[PDB]
This record gives structure tokens, C-alpha cells and sequence, in this order.
């Protein structure tokens, strides 16, 4: 998170850290049971981890679970980005708490303007690279469709939606993938990509999760 502020410790018990020995994205908790991601973290073997704040310290709120089934959506189209979700099941379920809690799913498509909380352990520059020991946070609101489409000429889809500010200074970043876009509660985005980090003109591209609850339901039923 560029340009962002450091959470109140577990402030956003959904939050999770996709660990492969080092922590590589981030995921939010749907349910004791799984968590929501990007397809583009796919990895063989994942740990999860949850009540973070301090990913490199052990604080006595972690809970270190493996991930049992790994499940890209089946149209994740690795060149574009394109339903860039991914659903894992965890090995067994996690003890829900004040610093381990479940995010809801969306009931409706945020409209343009809504003001979202983004988090991540993702990189802190916009030039260069600094990974963070602290969970950090972003205030940012939802961007309209037609400055999304403006910024990335032929690469958005509707399945992608633009949040952040067209001026700079303030995005998510290398890291904060896969992470959680949270609006009034509801995840409405998924951390997914964007042309560097916290350039001008140049918005973060997320993952438009009300487009894909039947799916995440239909899929956690059959799994
Ligand atoms: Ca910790």
C-alpha cells in the first residue's frame, strides 16, 4: 500500500497472508472455512494466515493455517487479468474472533463514488521496492467505469473496476494482491493489477467480486 496508513492492530480481522515461506499476497476470510483471492496467487502450497498486523513478529493471535484445496476460477485468463479470482479451502476450520472475522460478500455492485478501505503487507513505494512489517490501510473511492477504460485503453473489462485517485500518491501494490477492497462492509474488490504503483493517471484495476458471488457460492457448495 503506497502512500497508506498503518492499521489498528487487527482492525481488519478478515485480512489474511498468503505465506509460501515468505508472504507473497494477501485474501480476505469469507467464512471459517475459505478465503477469497486472486488467481494470479496461485501456488501449489500456501499457508494462510490470519489475525496478522506484524507479519514478521508473533504477536499470540496468529492462527498458521494450510490451504487444502487451491481453486482458480476456471476462466482466469493470464494475460489479461481477466476474472483474476481464486477460491481456497482451508485444511480445517479457524477459531472466529474479535482479530479473526469474516468479510460479507457483495448483495449489489458498488456505485461510482463509494468509499472503500484497502489493506495489504503489499510494497510501500512508488518507485522501488519496501516491503512492511505492519498491515497498512488506504481510504479510496470506487472510480467511474469511463475514467477506468480512459487510464487502460482496451484492458478493462466488466469484470474489472478502477478504485483509487487518478492523481497519484495513494494505491495498492505488489503484495497487496489478492488483498481486500471493502466497502461499507461488503467486498466489492479483489486486489489485481495496474501500471506501477501510485502513478498519475494510472488507478489500481481490481477484480469486480459482485460479478462472481454466484460462482464463490456454487463452488464452496461443490467443494
Ligand atoms: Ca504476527
Amino acid at each position: 500500500i503506497v502512500g497508506g496508513y498503518t492499521c489498528q492492530e487487527n482492525s481488519v480481522p478478515y485480512q489474511v497472508s498468503l505465506n509460501s515461506g515468505y508472504h507473497f499476497c494477501g485474501g480476505s476470510l469469507i467464512n471459517d472455512q475459505w478465503v477469497v483471492s486472486a488467481a494470479h496467487c496461485y501456488k501449489s502450497r500456501i499457508q494462510v494466515r490470519l489475525g496478522e498486523h506484524n507479519i514478521n513478529v508473533l504477536e499470540g493471535n496468529e492462527q498458521f493455517v494450510n490451504a487444502a484445496k487451491i481453486i482458480k476460477h476456471p476462466n482466469f485468463d493470464r494475460e489479461t487479468y481477466n476474472n483474476d479470482i481464486m477460491l481456497i479451502k482451508l485444511s480445517s476450520p479457524v477459531k472466529l474472533n474479535a482479530r479473526v472475522a469474516t468479510v460479507a460478500l457483495p448483495s449489489s455492485c458498488a456505485p461510482a463514488g463509494t468509499q472503500c478501505l484497502i489493506s495489504g503487507w503489499g510494497n510501500t513505494l512508488s518507485s522501488g521496492v519496501n516491503e512492511p512489517d505492519l498491515l497498512q490501510c488506504l481510504d479510496a473511492p470506487l472510480l467511474p467505469q469511463a475514467d477506468c477504460e480512459a487510464s487502460y485503453p482496451g484492458k478493462i473489462t466488466d469484470n474489472m473496476v478502477c478504485v483509487g485517485f487518478l492523481e497519484g500518491g495513494k494505491d495498492s501494490c505488489q503484495g497487496d494482491s489478492g488483498g481486500p477492497v471493502v466497502c461499507n462492509g461488503e467486498l466489492q474488490g479483489i486486489v489485481s493489477w495496474g501500471y506501477g504503483c501510485a502513478l498519475p493517471d494510472n488507478p489500481g484495476v481490481y477484480t469486480k467480486v459482485c460479478n462472481y458471488v454466484d460462482w464463490i457460492q456454487d463452488t464452496i457448495a461443490a467443494n
